[PDB]
């Protein structure tokens, strides 16, 4: 098998929760930085609550839901790993901000992770980063990652960090 950061591939559709929808998805930069043409990294709080840095990863903002959907048919992909969080360049300057219900691993139409099994109450800006370390089915077709914005989008920087598959074949 061989890892590739799904930041390296193209993705089927990508849609997010911003207002303006010039911006785009970002490979490799949190949403709103990486559409300022910005060298800012995606960062991320740890589970200790040490601050990191990633070079790979994508950037979004969470809407109803926001989904990045990957064809990943023939691709023997057999493991998807990502941190997923709220990018420290967000800002929470009231509760309503940085606050994302869940996040999903969607693979052929069946949730096949969910951060509302542990987050019941969602994600917010001081929620440690969820490490996703995952099996993919075999013969699987699409992998989606879709995040929900609940109430309001504002703030809700979701980065997928280090997102990665392991795949035996081709994409
Ligand atoms: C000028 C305008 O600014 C941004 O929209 C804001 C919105 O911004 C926050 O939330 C978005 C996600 O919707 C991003 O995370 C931004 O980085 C945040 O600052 C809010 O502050 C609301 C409050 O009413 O106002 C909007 O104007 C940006 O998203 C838009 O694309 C646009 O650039
Ligand atoms: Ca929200």
């Amino acid at each position: 098998s061989r890892d590739v950061y799904l930041s390296d591939l193209d993705w089927l559709n990508a849609t997010h929760g911003d207002d303006t929808k010039s911006k785009i998805v970002q490979k490799n930069h949190p949403f709103t930085p990486g559409n300022n043409n910005q060298s800012t990294k995606i960062s991320l709080k740890m589970e200790d609550g040490s601050i990191s840095e990633f070079e790979k990863g994508l950037g979004t903002i969470a809407g109803s839901p926001s989904t990045i959907t990957y064809d990943i048919s023939g691709a023997g992909v057999t493991k998807f790993f990502s941190y997923l969080g709220i990018d420290r360049s967000a800002n929470p300057i009231n509760e309503q901000y940085a606050k994302v219900d869940k996040i999903e691993v969607v693979v052929d139409g069946k949730v096949i992770y969910s951060t509302i099994n542990q987050f019941p109450n969602g994600l917010t800006y001081e929620t440690p980063a969820i490490k996703v370390d995952l099996n993919i089915p075999e013969n699987a077709k699409r992998l989606q990652l879709k995040s929900y914005a609940g109430e309001k989008t504002w703030g809700d920087e979701v980065v997928y960090a280090d997102a990665k598959f392991t795949a035996k074949g081709d994409f």
